[PDB]
């Protein structure tokens, strides 16, 4: 009843061009079985959305990577938020919601916008730049570590640590194995920065520790919650901004519309998140036998959700393979959906908005002018290098 497919969604060939295989996954049925990894897969919008919104049946506390925490030891102590189910999830989630709230956004927006404008002005002086290293990476590195309250020394560990976290959700392939082999210095740096004395006053880290006296979290929970922001808060935005710049570089008609109405910046970023889905996949584990799309999945089974495929499913989206900055994007699953839906999404959208606003106001054209190189990661989709020429407005 359930079709069995040999597609490896964690192979380099799949990462290089996932779209044909994602269509094969959607069109084979609402639920597939991936023989390569012994997991169920859901690639259509409807089933991905259904799984995300039933956390009781499709739990996160057995891991949101391939590994089942009931069977194997987690590679690092479980996240108190991403790898927790209600009710244990609820209070840590509330703390991060308040740390990354609107009032916080108001406190950081002017500095984030000024750093975005300054980066674009700097890049325009060079003209020909790498939109990954010099923009997608450089801009978040210029705002987010400071907003966390990290010291300067050791920040070179942040992107390697995040690449490790995202590779570690994958199966035990070479990408995952190599990341874990190299992990010790990055883990040691990150864990140390999570301690209260190492987080500067007023930043996100200090604010997490300050919530340890309200009864929502205890002091011994704060370091791991800081760890969540140092895991999820940087490389995601690198790949979100990279996705948006890559979309504007490939679709100059949309850059032209954005230049003509810079207030489209927020939706242009949201549409890049749908179109590229920087976070491609996450797993859940069934807690009982369950019927999903006419299929019967037993207890204790891993279910792989293809967020990027759900975001391009023609059953849900008109012209899904077109980048359209005025698209009604509400309901895309690039930030997840339901109780675990990205708690940092206001930070991500702020960074994306102010960078796209700076481009919309300062840049007339973005032309690819060198070889594009893709970066391979078991969970993140994005580029290693994007050579572009920026023409000033
Ligand atoms: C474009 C940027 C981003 C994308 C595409 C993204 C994507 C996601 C997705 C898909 C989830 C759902 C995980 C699940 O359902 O298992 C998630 C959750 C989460 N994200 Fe984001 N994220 C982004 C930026 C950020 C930022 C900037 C932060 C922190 C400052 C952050 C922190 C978190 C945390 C802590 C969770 C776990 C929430 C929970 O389990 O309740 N993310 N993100
Ligand atoms: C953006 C995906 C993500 C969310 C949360 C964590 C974490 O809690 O460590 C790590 C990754
Ligand atoms: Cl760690």
């Amino acid at each position: 009843t359930i079709p069995h497919l040999a597609i490896d969604p964690f192979s380099l060939d799949f990462f290089d061009d996932p779209y044909p295989d994602q269509q094969t996954l959607r069109d084979a049925g609402p639920v597939v079985y991936l023989d390569k990894w012994n997991v169920y897969g859901v690639a259509r919008y409807a089933e991905v959305h259904a799984v995300l919104n039933d956390p009781t049946t499709f739990c996160s506390s057995r891991g949101v990577g391939l590994s089942d925490f009931k069977k194997e030891k987690p590679w690092r102590p479980p996240s108190l938020i991403l790898e927790a189910d209600p009710p244990a999830h609820t209070r840590p989630r509330a703390v991060l919601s308040k740390v990354l709230s609107p009032a916080t956004m108001k406190t950081i927006r002017d500095g984030f916008a000024a750093a975005a404008d300054a980066k674009v002005d700097e890049l325009l002086q060079r003209g020909c730049i790498d939109a990954i290293a010099d923009l997608a990476e450089a801009y978040p590195l210029s705002v987010f570590p400071d907003a966390m309250g990290l010291k300067q020394e050791g920040r070179e560990h942040l992107l390697p640590y995040a690449g490790l976290v995202f590779n570690a959700f994958g199966p035990p392939n070479e990408l995952r194995q190599t990341a874990i082999e190299r992990s010790a210095p990055h883990q040691a740096y990150v864990n140390e920065q999570c301690q209260r004395p190492n987080l500067a006053p007023g930043g996100f880290g200090a604010c997490i520790h300050a919530f340890t006296d309200t009864g929502e979290i205890t002091p011994d929970e704060a370091p791991l919650l800081v760890r969540s922001l140092l895991s999820a808060g940087l490389d995601t935005t690198v790949n979100g901004i990279g996705a948006a710049v890559y979309c504007l570089a490939r679709f100059p008609g949309e850059l032209q519309r954005l230049r003509s109405d810079p207030t489209l910046a927020r939706n242009a970023f949201e549409e890049a998140v749908r179109f590229e889905s920087p976070v491609q996949t996450f797993f859940r584990t069934t807690t009982r036998e369950v019927e999903l799309g006419g299929a019967v999945i037993g207890e204790g089974e891993k279910v792989l959700m293809f967020l990027g495929s759900a975001n391009r499913d023609p059953r849900r989206w008109s012209d899904p393979d077109l980048y359209d900055i005025t698209r009604k994007t509400s309901g895309h699953v690039g930030f997840g959906s339901g109780v675990h839906m990205c708690v940092g999404q206001l930070v991500a959208r702020l960074e994306g908005e102010v960078m796209l606003s700076a481009l919309a106001r300062k840049v007339a054209a973005i032309d690819i002018d060198g070889p594009v190189k893709r970066r391979f990661n078991n969970t993140l989709r994005g580029l290693e290098s994007l050579p572009v020429k920026l023409t000033p407005a």
